[PDB]
């Protein structure tokens, strides 16, 4: 029995930055210590955390998916894109929480809270999903599960993926649909395809980017009906379709064309 750090939902656990790698030109893994080595996180897969604190005067409170497991003694992993000011015309602030992360030095401490969010994993392909927060779960058993993210919407599939994976007897199949802007946006991208090379039976893996690079095997473009029906299990199979992304990935890319292509409303989920 691990001690468990997110014992309530409402209380705060301040926890120290103690690592940080670079995913990639804006994205950060990084790594906060949990009060002990023997401590886990205390998280169902597919849940989330929020992190808080006062910004400039204002309070900000923002979610984020652990991609770490309660597996992980000691520590948690966030992957989070910093929204940087001077670079976007419409958006010259910037991003509140992602910035203040950025600029946090080793040992600096924030707020976590938690574990917080409708759907649960409990293996096995059995999911367990709230229709609202004030609902009892259904309890929804499937053979597959299509996924479509959207750049760090990435994080609770990657949490999904790596629990299936985890156990042999865990027969649930994932077909991922990767959405990112460019090539050098592909967030984990080593870490996707060791999956897939390891798992290449219980793991569809495909990408597409707004901008293709010169030799490109994989899709472009944003989320349409073909990807979806090329590369997540067919209505018939009746998976269970995640979806995490930008708002207009899933209202205007994902839901319309899950219809075409026959996914009904029941069997999809947006995180
Ligand atoms: C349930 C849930 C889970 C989430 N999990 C994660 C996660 O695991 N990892 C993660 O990184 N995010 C995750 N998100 C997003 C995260 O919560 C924040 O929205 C994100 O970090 C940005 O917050 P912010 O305070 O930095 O930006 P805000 O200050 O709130 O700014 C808002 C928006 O402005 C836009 N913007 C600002 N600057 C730029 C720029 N330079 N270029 C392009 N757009 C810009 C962005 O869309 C930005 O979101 C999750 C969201 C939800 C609802
Ligand atoms: N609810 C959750 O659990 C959760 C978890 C993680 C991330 N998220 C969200 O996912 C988003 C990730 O942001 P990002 O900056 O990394 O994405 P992004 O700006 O880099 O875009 C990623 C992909 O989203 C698609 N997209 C973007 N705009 C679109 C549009 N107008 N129409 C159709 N498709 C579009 C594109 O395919 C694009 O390549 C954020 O909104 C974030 O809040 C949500």
């Amino acid at each position: 029995t691990p001690a468990i750090t997110l014992e309530n939902p409402d209380i705060k656990y301040p926890l120290r930055l103690i690592d940080k790698e670079v995913v990639n030109h804006d994205t950060r893994r990084f790594r906060f210590a949990l009060p002990s080595p023997e401590h886990i996180l205390g998280l169902p897969v597919g849940q989330h955390i929020y992190l808080s604190a006062r910004i400039d005067g204002n309070l900000v409170i923002r979610p984020y998916t652990p991609v770490s497991s309660d597996d992980d003694k000691g520590f948690v992993d966030l992957v989070i894109k910093v929204y940087f000011k001077d670079t976007h015309p419409k958006f010259p602030a910037g991003g509140k929480m992602s910035q203040y992360l950025e600029s946090m030095k080793i040992g600096d401490t924030i707020e976590f809270r938690g574990p917080n969010g409708l759907l649960v994993y409990q293996g096995k392909g059995k999911f367990a999903i709230r229709p609202d927060k004030k609902s009892s779960p259904v309890i929804k058993t499937v053979k597959s599960v299509g996924m479509i993210a959207g750049g760090t919407g990435i994080t609770p599939m990657l949490q999904v993926i790596r629990a299936i994976m985890k156990d042999p007897d865990d027969h649930t199949v994932c077909h991922l649909l990767f959405a990112n802007q460019t090539e050098k946006d592909i967030l984990l991208r080593p870490e996707l395809e060791e999956l897939r090379n390891e798992h290449s039976a219980r793991f569809k893996l495909w990408y597409t980017v707004d901008r293709a690079p010169e030799a490109w095997d994989y899709s472009q473009g944003f989320v349409n009906e073909e990807m979806i029906r090329d590369h997540l299990p067919p209505p018939e199979e009746e998976p269970l379709v995640l979806m995490c992304g930008p708002p207009p990935m899933i209202q205007y890319a994902c839901l319309p064309n899950l219809e075409r292509v026959g996914h009904p409303k029941e069997r999809c989920f947006a995180f």
